[PDB]
């Protein structure tokens, strides 16, 4: 059920968020004008962060796990992307992705 | 917008793909679907919701599967994903997909810089 999935997932997403600094740039869309990025969207096809995914889950348009995992995915697979591996998005990014595997593996386990 | 016409796109992109799978010993459990029958791992398939390795990406290529080169950056992300997901950070194979990731974005930067 929708808030079976969301209860399961949102813990998910919360550990994303507390992270300081490392979440800051990940928690708003991207705005590459605002940002000064004109070649964003021409490098990334489709963007995602994390107030698009909560909203997604707050909202039921995740059936199923794997559709969600896939969303935070293509967030860390946009800005590994996108930015150089040497800066701080890069690097907040990477420990976004360790803080995600360390808490979705045991939620997808029970679940 | 660059717009690649097919044989651009793989002679762009072909490059990126055979990068990867030169990387010895980091390639070789992707050359192949996981099979998991073969390795007495069949949860993989209630981790891992959509497969995907060097020789699916390379028939995809080759057979004109991509129009564009995000479609193919996005199956590059999603076998690098799937291994990180089902394998322990502490594995070997999970290791070998980080080397294997760096090796990737060395070599497509070019790539999304010209487009
Ligand atoms: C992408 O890989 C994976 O996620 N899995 C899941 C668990 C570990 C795993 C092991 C293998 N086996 C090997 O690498 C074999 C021994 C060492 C060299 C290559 C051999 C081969 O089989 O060619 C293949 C696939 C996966
Ligand atoms: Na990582
Ligand atoms: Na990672
Ligand atoms: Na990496
Ligand atoms: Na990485």
């Amino acid at each position: 059920k929708p808030e079976e999935l969301r209860q399961a997932l949102m813990p998910t997403l919360e550990a994303l968020y507390r992270q300081d600094p490392e979440s800051l740039p990940f928690r708003q869309p991207v705005d590459p004008q605002l940002l000064g990025i004109p070649d964003y969207f021409d490098i990334v096809k489709n963007p995602m962060d994390l107030s698009t995914i909560k909203r997604k889950l707050d909202t039921g348009q995740y059936q199923e796990p794997w559709q969600y995992v896939d969303d935070v995915w293509l967030m860390f697979n946009n800005a590994w992307l996108y930015n150089r591996k040497t800066s701080r998005v890069y690097k907040f990014c990477s420990k976004l992705a360790e803080v995600f595997e360390q808490e979705i593996d045991p939620v997808m386990q029970s679940l």
